[PDB]
This record gives C-alpha cells, structure tokens and sequence, in this order.
C-alpha cells in the first residue's frame, strides 16, 4: 500500500469517470437506433432522474459510511454499467426510467468516493490526497468529454458503437473498483455526533459554503449549456476546457498550503467574488464577440468551484471527530440540490417569478453577490472579535 493505495485510488477515480458515451445520451435516444418523441425523452426522462437525485440520495449518505465505502463504489459502478445496458436495450420508455433512476443512484454515489479518499489516508495529507483525487476525477470526465467528441466528429463510430465502448470501459471501473480496500438508537448518537461536529467553527462554514456555493455552481451550469444553445462545435471544447481547468485548479488547491481558520472565509469570500464578477461578464454578453470572452470565463467559473473543491472537502475531513465524514458530504450535497431546486422554481418555474435566462443569469450573478458580501462581512466580524 506504500504506492497503489493513493496513486490506485486517484486511477480509479480517472478510470470511473471514462464514459465517451455519456454526453450522446439523448441524441442517442433521439437517433435512429431508438425512435422516441422530443417531448418523451424530456418530460418522461429528465424530472425522473431529477426526483430520483434527491429520494436515492438519502439511503445513500446514510448508509455509506456504515457500509465502509467500497460497497457504495460498487453499487456505483455496477448501476453505471446497468445504466449503459438498458442503453443498450432501450426497449420501452420504463425501461429508460429505470435507466435515469440508476444514473441518479451513480450521481448520488459520487460522494462515496469522496468520502474514501479521506477515510483512506492518515489525518495529516487529507488536502493533498482531496487534491489528487478531484484532480484524478476531474481528468477523467475531460477525458471521457474528449474521447466521446473525438470518436463522434473528428472520428467515425456510430452511437451503439459508442455506448459500447462505454459499456466495456464501465466494465473495467467495476474490475477496478473491485481491487480497492475496505477500511476497517444508532441514528440518535450519529444525529448527536453530526450537530457536535457542526459546533465547529470549521465544518460549519464550509458546510453552508458547500450547500450554497455548490448550488449556485451547478444552476449557473446547468443553465450555461442552454444559454450556449439559445444564442455548436465548440460548446464541447468550452465544457472540455473549463473541466481541464478545474482538474489543474483542483490540483493546485491541494498543493496549496494557507494558515485557515484565519484566511478561510476571506478566501471563499474573494473566490465567491471573482465566480459573481464571471457569472456577470457571462449574462452580459450579447454582442458578436461572444465566442472568446464568455466561453473561457465560464472555463474560469468552473475552474474557481473546483479550486474549493477539495479544500472545502478537506476542511471538513480535519474538522469531524467520528468516522462521519460521508454523512456531512451527502447532506451537503442533499441540501445544496434542495436549494439548487428552490431556486429554480423560484426563477425558472412560469407559476413563480418566470424570467427568461438572460435575467435567470443577472440573478444567479446577483445570488453570487449576495453570496460574496456576506463571506465578505465574515471575515472581519470574527476579525473584529480579535
Ligand atoms: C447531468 N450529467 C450528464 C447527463 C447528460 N445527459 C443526460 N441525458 C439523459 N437523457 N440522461 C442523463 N442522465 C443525462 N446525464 C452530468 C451530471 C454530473 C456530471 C458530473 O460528473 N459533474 C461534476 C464533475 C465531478 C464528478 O465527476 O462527480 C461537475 O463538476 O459538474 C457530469 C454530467
């Protein structure tokens, strides 16, 4: 274990995340392969694999780490490969719904590896090892990205073709995930040792930093594709860059080395800062030249979350006294897609405060605002206190 325990873990971690089929899901469902409507694979497709996000990630964090984390990896590999197999098959709609709930078990499982990097290390590297470990899973997904555009546009392979090579490099992440070592009123005391740790003035920053900064992320993204397909080929070089840039942000954030606890919140509140002033150049961008100038900012955008990456997920691996460093992460991230989804009903939903993306973007860029004054009146309140 003295060089395949952390370099292992960070392959894995490379190797999981290689699905070139993944990005052609839908126009794989829309292909000639399988003749579906428009109107089914989004209404019948995307709010399964959007509840079954919030109802799957409940069971998960709670019993990942009682299960010691390489059960969890293998249920996420094992539903990645049988989410590409009903791919494959596709005979009904139910069986794509099956499909969509395995995938929102895989992406409510992400946090099982992010839970293993830490339980896996000694308490003194667990920001160089979150460091490895985001960058490790960051590479994979710009490679999974790459390879998938690369065989599709520049290459000649079909989307079966594609979903089959998918299919064996899943293959391959079970086989890997196999290998890796398993760490050697039950909810009241977790309940207890939860609020105990959420005490700290430590876990609890990063912890509201988490479910609030990680929310902001994933909407403005999430809202970035379909702004970028309002207003073709080089949407996937600005998603494959702005995932590179946050492998190499990752990487430096855990080579990176700051006295915390006192330059803690004026970091998040600069960061937070910067993602708002890029969120704003991204929404006020209608002239021809927005081909350069936007692109690479939202690279940069994604770049900045990922710089907190895996500090934030340090900070609150130093800071928990129990092995419950998989409960704070899945109810984090629980809690930042609760408020990612109240933000859309409260912007997106027509019954609410329907605005179309342009003002969807100027309130995300405000959210960040008021998400970078108050980090901002954190850091000398508590310095004033000394
Ligand atoms: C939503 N999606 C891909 C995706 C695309 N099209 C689809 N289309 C259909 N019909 N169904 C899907 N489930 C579907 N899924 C995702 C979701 C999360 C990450 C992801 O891994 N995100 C982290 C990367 C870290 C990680 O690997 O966990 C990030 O920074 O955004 C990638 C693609």
């Amino acid at each position: 274990s003295w060089r395949h325990l952390v370099c292992y873990l960070c392959f894995y971690g490379f190797m999981a995340q290689i699905r070139p089929g993944e990005s052609f899901i839908t126009p794989y469902l829309l292909g000639p392969d399988k003749q579906f409507t428009r109107e089914q694979v989004t209404n019948e497709i995307t709010p399964v694999l959007s509840y079954s996000y919030l109802a799957v990630l409940v069971p998960v964090f709670l019993l990942t780490d009682y299960l010691r984390y390489t059960p969890v990896l293998l249920l996420q590999g094992l539903s990645f490969v049988s989410v590409w197999l009903l791919l494959l098959l596709g005979h009904s709609v139910a069986h794509m719904q099956l499909m969509e709930l395995f995938y929102s078990v895989t992406m409510a499982a992400r946090i099982a590896y992010s839970s293993y990097i830490f339980s896996l290390v000694r308490p003194a590297r667990y920001q160089r090892v979150a460091g490895y470990s985001r960058a490790a899973v960051l590479l994979g997904v710009f490679t999974s990205s790459v390879l998938g555009q690369l065989l599709v546009t520049v290459g000649r392979v079909s989307f079966s073709t594609l979903n089959y090579i998918s299919l064996a490099f899943l293959t391959f992440s079970v086989v890997l995930a196999l290998f890796l070592k398993r760490p050697k009123s039950v909810l009241a005391r977790m309940l207890r040792e939860l609020g105990d740790s959420l005490r700290r003035p430590q876990l609890r920053l990063w912890s509201l930093w988490w479910v609030f900064n990680s929310a902001g992320y994933y909407l403005v993204v999430y809202y970035v594709h379909i702004l970028w397909n309002e207003v073709r080929v080089y949407n996937w070089a600005a998603d494959a860059a702005s995932t590179l840039l946050g492998a190499i942000t990752s990487f430096a954030a855990g080579f990176v080395k700051i006295r915390w606890a006192r330059w803690s919140k004026l970091l998040i509140a600069g960061v937070t800062a910067t993602q708002a002033g890029l969120v704003f150049l991204l929404a006020h961008t209608r002239h021809p030249s927005s081909i350069w100038l936007c692109y690479a900012a939202f690279v940069l955008f994604r770049g900045s979350y990922q710089f907190l990456v895996p500090i934030a997920t340090f900070q609150i691996a130093s800071s928990l006294s129990k092995e419950l460093c998989a409960l704070v992460f899945g109810v984090n991230t629980f809690f930042a897609t609760i408020v990612k989804t109240i933000i859309t009903f409260i912007v997106s939903d027509v019954r609410g405060l329907g605005l179309p993306v342009r003002k969807q973007f100027q309130l995300y860029s405000v959210y960040f605002l008021i998400l970078s004054i108050i980090y901002f009146l954190g850091a000398m309140l508590d310095g004033l206190r000394h």
